[PDB]
């Protein structure tokens, strides 16, 4: 069976068990906040498609997807939900995953692929933030305060981190992708570019820079540098 959205957006809201992990796929605007309030999921979608919306929490993982009809078309699909913690998110399809509150906790691992967007809009205060983009996925992180940052670009996409601090960092670009992290101050930074990607970084004590091929690393100091270039790429200080 196939169904088409009727064009008239309505909202419905339910209570869900608490969850620490999210899986999102499809063209969905997915809004998350960290809060102690009882977890709810609100869905705004074409009014005729609500009966096919399947919201599940299983072993603390939230999935929201369509069930019991091939949905050919919808106008918009907006999720708004909350939980006490976000340890992990997996973001695929053309999903737009937005964390709209501060995020605090031990470790958060986010994986984005296909043509997804992740936006962490408020301060992320964590022990570890582990970011892994592939396909043509993008992440934007407004403000991080962390013990450890890990960034992996294995695709045509980009990770931006606009400001903050991370005590240690491991950045890796294997693809054509870009890391824009001039505003993240990292004392102990290692950064490997194997693609023809670009890493823009800020090390404040020690930088370990590796380029294999035509890739490029630009860094803001003040930092001591260990650098190794195999091929025609470059590692150069900015400012």
């Amino acid at each position: 069976d196939h169904v088409k959205g009727d064009g008239k957006l309505t909202s419905k809201k339910i209570s869900v068990a608490d969850y620490n992990e999210i899986k999102v796929d499809g063209v969905i605007d997915f809004n998350y906040e960290q809060s102690d309030d009882p977890s709810t999921v609100e869905v705004t979608v074409d009014q005729n498609l609500h009966p096919y919306v399947n919201i599940e929490v299983k072993d603390r993982v939230l999935t929201i997807a369509f069930k019991g009809a091939k949905v050919d078309h919808f106008t918009k699909f907006i999720v708004k939900t909350n939980s006490k913690w976000l340890a992990a998110a997996k973001v695929s399809g053309n999903a737009n995953f937005m964390v709209n509150s501060p995020l605090t906790g031990d470790e958060t691992v986010i994986k984005a692929n296909a043509n997804s967007l992740v936006q962490l809009k408020e301060t992320v205060t964590v022990g570890k933030l582990d970011l892994n983009v592939s396909g043509s996925a993008n992440m934007v992180v407004n403000h991080l305060e962390a013990d450890k940052i890990e960034c992996d670009i294995d695709g045509s996409g980009s990770i931006t981190i606009k400001k903050g601090n991370a005590k240690e960092g491991d950045y890796s670009i294997v693809s054509s992708g870009d890391i824009h992290a001039f505003g993240l101050a990292v004392p102990q930074l290692s950064c490997k570019v194997t693609g023809n990607g670009l890493a823009e970084v800020h090390a404040t004590d020690n930088l370990k820079a590796n380029v294999v091929g035509k890739g490029n690393i630009r860094y803001k100091g003040p930092t001591a540098v260990q650098q190794r270039i195999i091929g025609k790429g470059t590692v150069e200080e900015v400012k």
